């Protein structure tokens, strides 16, 4: 209940979202971000160990936001426990044509369509190269980096797409993102079946291990809210078979949940925030369950409070993301989230964020 939060909640974002349309107000927010432009001290309590690495807090900004690693340093300035760049393409591409994004604000949601618009990985790895010893320093703070990893849109070689980019961006990476559940690519959803995800994985994971050990990232896999029990079961079991080190729970919905109020609610594309949040809440709990609590769960999808994170965590997720509460609530929403969490933890009994992981299933 900050001073910022309200200001920002009643006032500036509201206003912003009236002047601007979906995509000018992403492009603004990245601009402003990437030039430090922006408004809480990370207790013990929140410090989180998964995948290799320390994370001082468990929030992190979800793939999407920060598509070509444009603001990564103004990112952990917002406040994030880590930071998650992508998706990337190996080539550059425009993605779909405009308008592609879409808010709802009736129901705190958006609707997108990007279709991989990607600067590619050439550049993106120049890019993080120009920083990759303060990454470094700031990983070994406990500050990770993540790297979400796409395919062309005219590719023939799915596979052949994902282990170029291990090999571009993986030595520059604490981890990868098989991003295999965007809606908004043609036929990339079925590679999320089990024949083909195991290939696919296996490629990936071979690529991943010929790298240098102190440039070999975590291998996660990002999925999609809108599988079968079937597909879920399959992945659950591709997972361990592999040894893939964890999972992204979870993309947007291709689904219209009852109760839409949005004018734009019948637009075509993935839908984020609060809409979605309970699907990918049962998502990270089912598939927690079907791994049996042994591969980390990276919980994502309509994350705006403390209580909302807090209930990703004991369905079983080691860490959250956050994306869509950005245009609704701005930057306050960070501090906000780990306030939140923080007190919830204590109020529940809980030591800290690691003893509340998967707690659901324990009782
Ligand atoms: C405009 C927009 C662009 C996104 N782009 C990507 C992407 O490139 N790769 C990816 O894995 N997820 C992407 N996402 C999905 C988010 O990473 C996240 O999984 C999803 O939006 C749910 O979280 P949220 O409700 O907090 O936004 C995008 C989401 C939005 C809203
Ligand atoms: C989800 C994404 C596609 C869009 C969707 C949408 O419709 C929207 N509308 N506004 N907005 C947005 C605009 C912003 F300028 C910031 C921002 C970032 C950093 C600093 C500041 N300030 C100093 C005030 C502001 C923001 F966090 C979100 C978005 C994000
Ligand atoms: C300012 C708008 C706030 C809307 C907040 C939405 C609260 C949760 C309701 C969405 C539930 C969607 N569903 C059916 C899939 O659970
Ligand atoms: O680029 C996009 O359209 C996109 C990719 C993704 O993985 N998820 C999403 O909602 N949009």
């Amino acid at each position: 209940a900050t001073g910022d939060e309200r200001f920002y909640a009643e006032h500036l974002m509201p206003t912003l979202q009236g002047l601007l349309d979906p995509e000018s107000a992403h492009r603004l927010a990245v601009r402003f971000t990437s030039l430090g432009l922006l408004p809480f001290q990370d207790s013990d309590m929140l410090e989180v160990r998964v995948l290799g690495h320390k994370f001082r807090n468990p929030v992190g900004i979800a793939a999407g936001f920060d598509k070509h690693g444009e603001a990564v340093d103004g990112l952990y300035k917002m406040g994030f426990g880590f930071v998650e760049i992508g998706s990337v393409t190996p080539k550059p591409q425009e993605g779909n044509p405009r308008p592609r994004v879409f808010r709802l604000p009736e129901d705190q949601a958006v609707i997108n369509r990007y279709g991989f618009n990607s600067h590619g990985l050439s550049v993106v790895e120049h890019r993080l190269r120009a920083r990759q010893q303060k990454q470094a320093k700031l990983t070994e703070d406990g500050l990770p980096l993540g790297v979400n990893l796409g395919k062309n849109k005219t590719s023939v070689d799915a596979a052949e797409d994902y282990a170029e980019g291990v090999r571009v961006l993986g030595p520059l990476a604490d981890y990868l993102v098989v991003n295999v559940s965007s809606p908004n690519t043609a036929g990339l959803r079925s590679l999320q079946g089990k024949a083909e995800l195991r290939r696919l994985l296996t490629k990936v994971l071979q690529e991943r291990d010929g790298l240098r050990r102190v440039h070999r990232p975590a291998v996660l896999v990002k999925i999609a809210p809108d599988l079968t029990s079937q597909d879920k079961e399959d992945i659950a079991s591709v997972v361990k078979e592999l040894g893939i080190d964890g999972l992204i729970v979870t993309n947007t919905t291709v689904s219209r949940p009852a109760g839409l109020q949005g004018a734009l609610r019948s637009e075509t594309g993935g839908l984020s925030g609060k809409p979605l949040r309970d699907l990918s809440t049962q998502t990270i709990r089912e598939m927690y369950a079907l791994t049996q609590g042994r591969v980390p769960i990276i919980g994502v999808g309509g994350v705006s409070s403390g209580q909302d994170a807090l209930e990703k965590i004991r369905a079983g997720a080691s860490l959250v993301q956050l994306y869509t509460a950005l245009t609704f609530w701005g930057p306050p929403v960070v501090g906000k989230v780990k306030r939140e969490l923080e007190a919830l933890l204590k109020e529940q009994g809980f030591g800290g964020v690691t003893d509340a992981i998967g707690a659901d299933h324990r009782r």
